[PDB]
């Protein structure tokens, strides 16, 4: 039988239920257990631990508790300060570390036991930069939220040194949801073409404050850096004449992918969130779409490797895992067509820089696909 | 007697001797032991460990080895990925963590047991931004090296949204010291006013490549973000008619501070570095000036706290240190006039945002102080 | 057999080995002895003497010692005050005097027994004057070193009486290598187009002081009067955007001439000079290229004259040498294609005014031939 | 008694009698022999030899014949190529060498046994350059004759690099007295302020060709570099309204100096020269005034040195003369008020740079003294 024990480190939600990434890790393990074509001989169990996500010492202790109990791969702790502490544990002891969120990989880590299923912002910032040239902009305002967002969109800030733009980089207020003094300066400065680097939970809150201001007109164009633009209640903004361009990697135009998302709204349901937030009700974010994908791409690697045995390692007496070198190379050479499209990894550094996007814009009917991005091709926009 | 045991985590230099920060930690402990006014009853020993500085798992093990052996404060492991792993250990177990280098404090860490003696780049980027307005620039090029340098100078990038500039943000080549294709684009683009965000070991290498190009003339003006501009062999550049503006926090205009630097060249000497690098020979960097200061500011706190006892804590069974709360508040409320001037800490977050700079520029004679920055006052430039 | 005894008077180098002209005289005699097409029946020996070069009385005694011992031609003592003393001895006693350096021939010497293989500055100063008109200059600064340099470039100083220029004649400092107060006046006076009349050992020292000043830019253009511009380490000046125009008579674009220069670096090698001089290592100067040529052009004359016998003459009882009139006319009517190109003499005064130059300028790759001068044609510059 | 034997080397005039310098050497020896205050115990004889003046080998043989016969000082052979051959003989054997003509002393001769009684052109070219500033010229034409005249007036050519002039340097025709095509270009170019660097035998021939042209008017001003401007028949040019400025060192405004010149016209007389030359008849040139002075200044040195004995030296077995060091220092420290004024020598190099001139210009009456030059003072022009 040989039950595998893919471990995971997730957020400790105090009041509410388990998070969307923790549900998607439980849903993807149960899907492979029920289905019989993928892994027809083995079953998957899990060892999910809950941390604060903002404490590298709690993430380091529970990652060593999973390797002492014996796991095969750690599914990342969702945060830059916490994943860097668990990445180096997984490097030292040979166990893979599967990342589904963006993290600043500094250019001096010689770490090899990690892959990142999140679309890398060296590729995404070229997708925005191609998109501002299709629209023939010459005056752009980038509004980010946290200081790490300069590292994300740095290929867009280095654009007036090459192309013909003038970037005016602005930042959202750090403490409050009171971005109206930001939007007053953007209205007085006549900044009609704006790029927002913020999550869809925050991008929904800016659009209410841009509607309370006089900024949702036929003159304003908003490109959103988030991949969850198909999660917003856009009904107050369809008839304004705005354009709200963005991307979508979640391949919701298949009968197989949408069937999983239609099943997703059932088991998640459990008191859906607040009504005064401009998001939808039944929707899978791309944060939980990549955790459903992260279990399956590694499941390609355990399918092509039947001699696998989960060992029990110790952090104090660290030894590399016996099959760690080959099993890491089977993850980096794994191809899969998951919810977010084709999943191929970067052979140099282990990232995900080759992926397919879907350019979506706001029409009178709603968010509609008007193109397709591809790092080999570029914007094939059939608008 | 009560010997204290200030611990430290430093770089493992393989071929050469101990690093400049490790010498400055040994020199500052031996200075307080020899001198009798500061701590007239106690002596200081140390437990210096050597790590890779790019491995958070090695820094986490040796920080727990110091707390198992029993230390009073950890002097930081000199790097963003390594200090974040040791900051959270020192937070969980109550021991202070003394930082002498800049690190991206994310806005969600609820850590309290850390202070940073490095001048914070929220204050330094206002010192550069005041300096480009004294010089009445309207066209600025910021050249950084690593992607974290956008977080450092982010108050300068958000300047064309307020003032009258146009920033053209550029980046040094990531792999090679071959910044001449960068300097060709800056020469063809007619970019005479340049800000360099790079270390003085790299800023010396850019000036050779700006002299090999036709870019050291009476038209080019270079502001350096580094505080070690008074460490460069500037003899090939005095007569060019260039201006090389910068800052200096190392208060080398006192008979007491310069006496320590004159003693510094003796015990450090030990095969001084390569001749094909445009730096000086006998000089203390500001990286080792802040480690000499870091021992003394905490020595103010052990002077005002005689009931101190060093305990032995364990990371697996983590308990806060018995005097950790009061001793951390005595470090944050400690004032000291060290090598880098007056040392007062930020009462909100524990940083160092209130400090005195010395604006230095290049004249025909050499680097000469032409002003003084102060967050309360601003540029008092008697040029 | 009839061994010939071409004599020579050279510099007494005290510390180091024999000079470059004395090596080239030994190398050219040994080449004709080894080769069998030129002089297939006779061999050449030599009687090299060493003087101070600045004492006409020592040069006069050793020239009479060579004629008492019996020579066929004296190869000149490399200096104006010393060669004039030996020219008149060779005139009185019929022996030829072969000159390879420039000397002020006053317009009243009725001397006939001398030829000069150095390119005459009545022709060279027209080559510079054609070159400042191809570049369309209207404001020229001539910087010479010694007062004889006005006689050299006098056809360039008499140019504003004919053409449209304004010469500002300046002089290098007489005692020191401290030409920076000269270069300050040329920088404050905005003198971008400069002609340097100095040797390549001194022209390498001016370019360091023009790089220490802000004067190696894309605005400054330097014409060098020396013919050894292809002997300078030009690597610090390739990327500056400067132009460094000059000439080259040493025909280094043949497989036969460069083969001799490739053999030249072997026997000369013998502790190559100082590293703090901006010259190359393996190179033949045009001062030693003309001494290799001086032996061969006279070897054309002994090939066309087999009845030659070397006699023994006395200066106190001076008698013309028996074959002095015919053998001098065979040297003046000798054609040879040596290292410096075709070697034909002026039939009026015995000089060398008909010769081929190669206009070389500084590109990004290095010194590159961009034309060809010729007294019949002029500048055929395929730049 | 101790008869001294001051030797001399002069011109071999074939057809006519002895030259003006040879008469002045015979006249000055006979004057000191007749007079009894100067040298009241010793008499002077001489050993005058005649050379071609353009042959350094004939000058070298007869200088060794005088030292073999035994002389005390050689009075120079009047020419640059011949005096350099005799200067080095007198240096090697200790005998002084008294020069009365200008010669290019190169900056590398370490010769000590020579003095020059001719007014040095480093001082004279400052006297012309002060004179063109008193007259407030801004456009100057320098017309020289031979290429050595650039070395003479080089402090005047380097003037537009300091002051406000524009020099147009021209040259007289080398072969013919046909300077009218030169004067046509100076008339068409409107060059009214001209400096002539030529002898008074040639300056008289230019003024006929400037009178045959339309160039002797009230618009043309001619400064003459020669010191024999008070030797020209100026009667055709008094009423033209020209100005002909110049200098005079021959102190013809004393009753003692003019008495010697009135005696000079008696013994010289001997078929006075051609009538078609615009010079006077009874006049002493400054070339023969300095040879009368050269015997007397050395006669000061033999008066202050009674233990002198003339020895007999050989050039082939050269030994320094026994009293050569002290007797040379008595010549350089000798003061005399001769025909040309006060005679003091330059203590550094042995030249004559401290002397008194008399600025003379052309009035309606004739050449009239209008000032006085002095290197300490400058132009004290009481015009
Ligand atoms: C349970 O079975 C397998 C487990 O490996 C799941 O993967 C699918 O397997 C089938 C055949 O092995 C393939 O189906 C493909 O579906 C896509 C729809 O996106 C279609 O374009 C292809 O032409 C093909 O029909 C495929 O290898 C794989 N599906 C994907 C998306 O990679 C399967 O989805 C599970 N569920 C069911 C209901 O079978
Ligand atoms: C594995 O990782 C490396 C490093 O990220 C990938 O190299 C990158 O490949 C792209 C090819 O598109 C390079 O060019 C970039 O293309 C865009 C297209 O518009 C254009 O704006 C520029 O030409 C831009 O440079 C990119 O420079 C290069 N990155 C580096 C650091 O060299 C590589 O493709 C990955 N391997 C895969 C996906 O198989
Ligand atoms: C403790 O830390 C806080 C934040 O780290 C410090 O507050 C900061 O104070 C500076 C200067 O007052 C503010 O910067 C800017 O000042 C200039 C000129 O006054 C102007 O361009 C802006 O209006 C801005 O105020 C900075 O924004 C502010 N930070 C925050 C978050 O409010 C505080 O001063 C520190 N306390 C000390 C050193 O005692
Ligand atoms: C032998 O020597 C004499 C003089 O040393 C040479 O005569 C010289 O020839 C050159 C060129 O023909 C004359 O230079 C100048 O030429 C240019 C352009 O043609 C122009 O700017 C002037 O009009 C001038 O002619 C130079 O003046 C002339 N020298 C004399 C004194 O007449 C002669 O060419 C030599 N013979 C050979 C090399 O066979
Ligand atoms: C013969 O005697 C001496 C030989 O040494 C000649 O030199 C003159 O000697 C006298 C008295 O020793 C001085 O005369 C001076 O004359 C100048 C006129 O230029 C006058 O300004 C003075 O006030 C003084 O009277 C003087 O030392 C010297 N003369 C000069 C010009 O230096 C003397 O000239 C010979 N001839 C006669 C006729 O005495
Ligand atoms: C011995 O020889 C030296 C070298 O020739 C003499 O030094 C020269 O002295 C003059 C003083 O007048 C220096 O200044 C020159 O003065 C004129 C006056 O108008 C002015 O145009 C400049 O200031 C000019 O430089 C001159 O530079 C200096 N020569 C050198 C090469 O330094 C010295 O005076 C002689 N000793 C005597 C006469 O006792
Ligand atoms: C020893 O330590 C004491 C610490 O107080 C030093 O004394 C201080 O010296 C500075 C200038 O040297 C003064 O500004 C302070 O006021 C002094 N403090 C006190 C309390 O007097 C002393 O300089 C140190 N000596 C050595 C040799 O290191
Ligand atoms: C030996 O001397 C002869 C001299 O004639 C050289 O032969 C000449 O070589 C050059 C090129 O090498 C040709 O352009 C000439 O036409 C040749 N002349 C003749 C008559 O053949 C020969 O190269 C010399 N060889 C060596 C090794 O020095
Ligand atoms: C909306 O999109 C269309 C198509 O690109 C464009 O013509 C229009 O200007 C856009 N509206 C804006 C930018 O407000
Ligand atoms: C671009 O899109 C068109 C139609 O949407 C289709 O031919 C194909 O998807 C793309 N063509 C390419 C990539 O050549
Ligand atoms: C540079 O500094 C100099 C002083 O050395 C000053 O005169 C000048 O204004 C500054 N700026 C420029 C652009 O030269
Ligand atoms: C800076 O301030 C100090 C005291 O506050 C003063 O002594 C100095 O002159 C000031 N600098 C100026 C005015 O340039
Ligand atoms: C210098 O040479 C370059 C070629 O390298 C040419 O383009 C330019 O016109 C020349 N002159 C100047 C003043 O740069
Ligand atoms: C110079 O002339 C030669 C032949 O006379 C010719 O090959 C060359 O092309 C010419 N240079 C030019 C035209 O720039
Ligand atoms: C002659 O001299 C006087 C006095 O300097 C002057 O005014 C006049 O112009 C001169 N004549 C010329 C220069 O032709
Ligand atoms: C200048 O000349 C005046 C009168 O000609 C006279 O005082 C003296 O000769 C000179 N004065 C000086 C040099 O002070």
């Amino acid at each position: 039988t040989h039950v595998l024990r893919f471990g995971g480190i997730f957020e400790y939600v105090e009041s509410g239920p388990m998070g969307a990434e923790e549900l998607a890790f439980r849903f993807a393990v149960n899907t492979i257990n029920r289905n019989r074509t993928l892994l027809p001989n083995t079953t998957l169990t899990y060892d999910t631990q809950k941390i604060n996500l903002y404490d590298s010492f709690e993430a380091s202790k529970k990652a060593c508790d999973q390797l002492s109990l014996g796991v095969a791969a750690i599914f990342g702790p969702s945060h830059s300060s916490s994943a860097n502490a668990v990445q180096s544990i997984c490097n030292a002891l040979g166990v893979p570390h599967i990342q589904t969120r963006w993290k600043h990989q500094v250019s001096d880590n010689k770490d090899s036991f990690y892959v990142s299923l999140y679309p890398d912002f060296s590729s995404l910032s070229r997708a925005i930069l191609d998109l501002v040239q299709f629209f023939k902009w010459k005056t752009v305002t980038v509004v980010y939220d946290d200081s790490t967002g300069l590292i994300r969109l740095q290929e867009l800030i280095k654009a007036p040194s090459r192309y013909n733009l003038r970037l005016k980089i602005r930042q959202l207020p750090a403490d409050t949801k009171d971005a109206k003094p930001l939007l007053k300066e953007m209205k007085r400065g006549k900044e009609f073409h704006v790029i927002f680097d913020c999550s869809h939970e925050m991008a929904a809150g800016i659009l209410k404050q841009a509607l309370a201001m006089g900024m949702m007109t036929e003159y304003y164009h908003y490109i959103f850096t988030t991949l969850d633009l198909f999660a917003l209640d856009v009904e107050p903004y369809r008839y304004s004449g705005v354009n709200m361009t963005g991307f979508r990697i979640l391949n919701t135009e298949n009968t197989q992918v949408s069937s999983i998302i239609e099943k997703w709204s059932m088991e998640r349901l459990q008191a859906p969130p607040k009504p005064d937030s401009g998001l939808l009700d039944g929707f899978m974010t791309t944060d939980a779409a990549l955790m459903y994908d992260a279990v399956h791409v590694v499941s390609v690697a355990v399918q092509q490797f039947p001699q696998m045995t989960v060992s029990s390692l110790q952090c104090n007496r660290h030894k590399p895992w016996r099959f760690g070198t080959r099993f890491m190379s089977l993850i980096k050479e794994a191809h899969w067509e998951g919810l977010t499209g084709r999943i191929t990894f970067n052979k140099t550094n282990g990232l995900r820089t080759d992926f397919d996007l879907d350019v979506i814009s706001l029409k009178e009917e709603g968010l509609e696909k008007i193109g397709t991005w591809d790092p080999a091709s570029g914007l094939n926009m059939t608008e």
